[PDB]
């Protein structure tokens, strides 16, 4: 499994701050967008990309206050990151497109998609972010941390002063061991603590057992679009998974419309850290029944 990123840096300023940006393959044609979510960036999708490439065109952006875009002084809602993904899009003249979306870049990516569905030719996705009605509902090996992530004064204490989801959460939930050098790329846009910010406030935007109830709402209204929406699906899933359990994966085949899965073998939530291999290479293989 690659370490490297060799992708050349692009940036875009949109609302008075720089987005950075991979973009590779053809200039033209339907682009295939990658969304990242907590704590990472593009560096998530190195080892995919490359077998999108040779066929479409790949834009990858690092999130408002991720990877080496800005760090504007904000709050990092959920509305904020919203804000800045739409004019991303906009900026980069962007029509119709193909999403590959993961955690809260699931939440950015359906919620987009809700909102202009004759823009979307396909999505493909993996542990994406849905209503949690209850706790019980999470792993146990994770239940109590995501808890402690979401009460005053503890959760701060732990991602923003010891920089827990970096550190415990990002390979905690990658079977393989993640090797320092990957773990470094990971690190480097929250070596100063105050920069933290986005990776504590996305925890506490979870929509579970009916709060935050602004994002509870929007969730349910892009599950509602989902369930009744023909546009080809993908979705790649992991044993035992964090979000998306075996067993829910397979209920989401049936209950979700013209979705073909994909069982990518031992895997927890960074999917893309312990098969990127088949996820690409699945995806290049369904790409053309889209035309």
């Amino acid at each position: 499994i690659g370490t490297g990123f060799p992708f050349d840096p692009h940036y875009v300023e949109v609302l008075g701050e720089r987005m950075h940006y991979v973009d590779v393959g053809p200039r033209d044609g339907t682009p295939v967008l990658f969304l990242h979510g907590n704590p990472t960036s593009s560096y998530l999708w190195r080892n995919i990309i490359p077998h999108v490439a040779p066929s479409h065109r790949c834009i990858a952006p690092d999130l408002i206050g991720m990877g080496k875009s800005d760090k504007p002084d904000l709050d990092y809602f959920f509305d904020d990151h919203v804000r800045y993904l739409d004019a991303f899009i906009e900026a980069l003249g962007l029509e119709e497109v193909v999403l590959v979306i993961h955690d809260w870049g699931s939440a950015l990516g359906f919620h987009w998609a809700k909102r202009n569905p004759e823009r979307v030719k396909g999505i493909a996705c993996m542990e994406f972010i849905r209503p949690i009605p209850t706790w019980d509902e999470w792993p146990e090996f994770a239940r109590e941390t995501f808890q402690a992530f979401r009460t005053a004064d503890v959760g701060r204490e732990l991602i923003i002063d010891q920089n827990a989801f970096i550190e415990g959460v990002l390979p905690k939930c990658v079977v393989r061991p993640l090797t320092e050098v990957e773990m470094d790329h990971y690190r480097e846009p929250f070596l100063k603590p105050v920069d933290r910010e986005p990776l504590w406030r996305f925890p506490n935007e979870i929509p579970i057992a009916g709060e935050p109830a602004n994002i509870v709402a929007l969730v349910e209204a892009y599950m509602n679009w989902l369930h009744q929406s023909p546009v080809p699906k993908l979705l790649f899933w992991g044993t035992p998974g964090v979000l998306i359990p075996p067993a829910e994966a397979a209920r989401l085949a049936e209950s979700l419309p013209n979705c073909k899965t994909v069982d990518i073998g031992p895997g927890l939530h960074y999917l893309q850290e312990d098969n990127p291999d088949l996820i690409g290479s699945e995806i290049a293989r369904w790409l053309p029944g889209l035309a």
